[PDB]
C-alpha cells in the first residue's frame, strides 16, 4: 500500500483517480485507506494518484509492504469476479 505524507498540500487531485476509493480527505492531510490500496494493481501498470499528485507527497508504506501478489489478491478482493 501507498501512504500520503505530510506534504500532502490538500489539494483533491488523487481522490478522483483511485479505482478503489482508497484516498479520503483527512485532518491534516489526505489519507489512503491501507485495505483499500492494491497499488493500483489490477486496474493500472501504475499507481494513478502518484502520477497526479504535484507535490509528490504519495510513497510506498513501509507499515504495510506488500507483494505483488498481495497486491493482485487484494484487488480480487476489492472487486470480486
Ligand atoms: S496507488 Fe492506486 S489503489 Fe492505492 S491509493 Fe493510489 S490510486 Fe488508489
Ligand atoms: S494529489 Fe498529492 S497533494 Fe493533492 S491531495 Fe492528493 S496526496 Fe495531497
Amino acid at each position: 500500500a501507498l501512504m500520503i505524507t505530510d506534504e500532502c498540500i490538500n489539494c483533491d487531485v488523487c481522490e478522483p483517480e483511485c479505482p478503489n476509493g482508497a484516498i479520503s480527505q483527512g485532518d491534516e492531510t489526505y489519507v489512503i485507506e491501507p485495505s483499500l490500496c492494491t497499488e493500483c494493481v489490477g486496474h493500472y501498470e501504475t499507481s494513478q494518484c502518484v502520477e497526479v499528485c504535484p507535490v509528490d507527497a504519495i510513497i510506498k508504506d513501509p507499515s504495510h509492504e506488500e507483494t505483488e501478489d498481495e497486491l493482485r489478491a487484494k484487488y480480487e478482493r476489492i472487486t470480486g469476479e
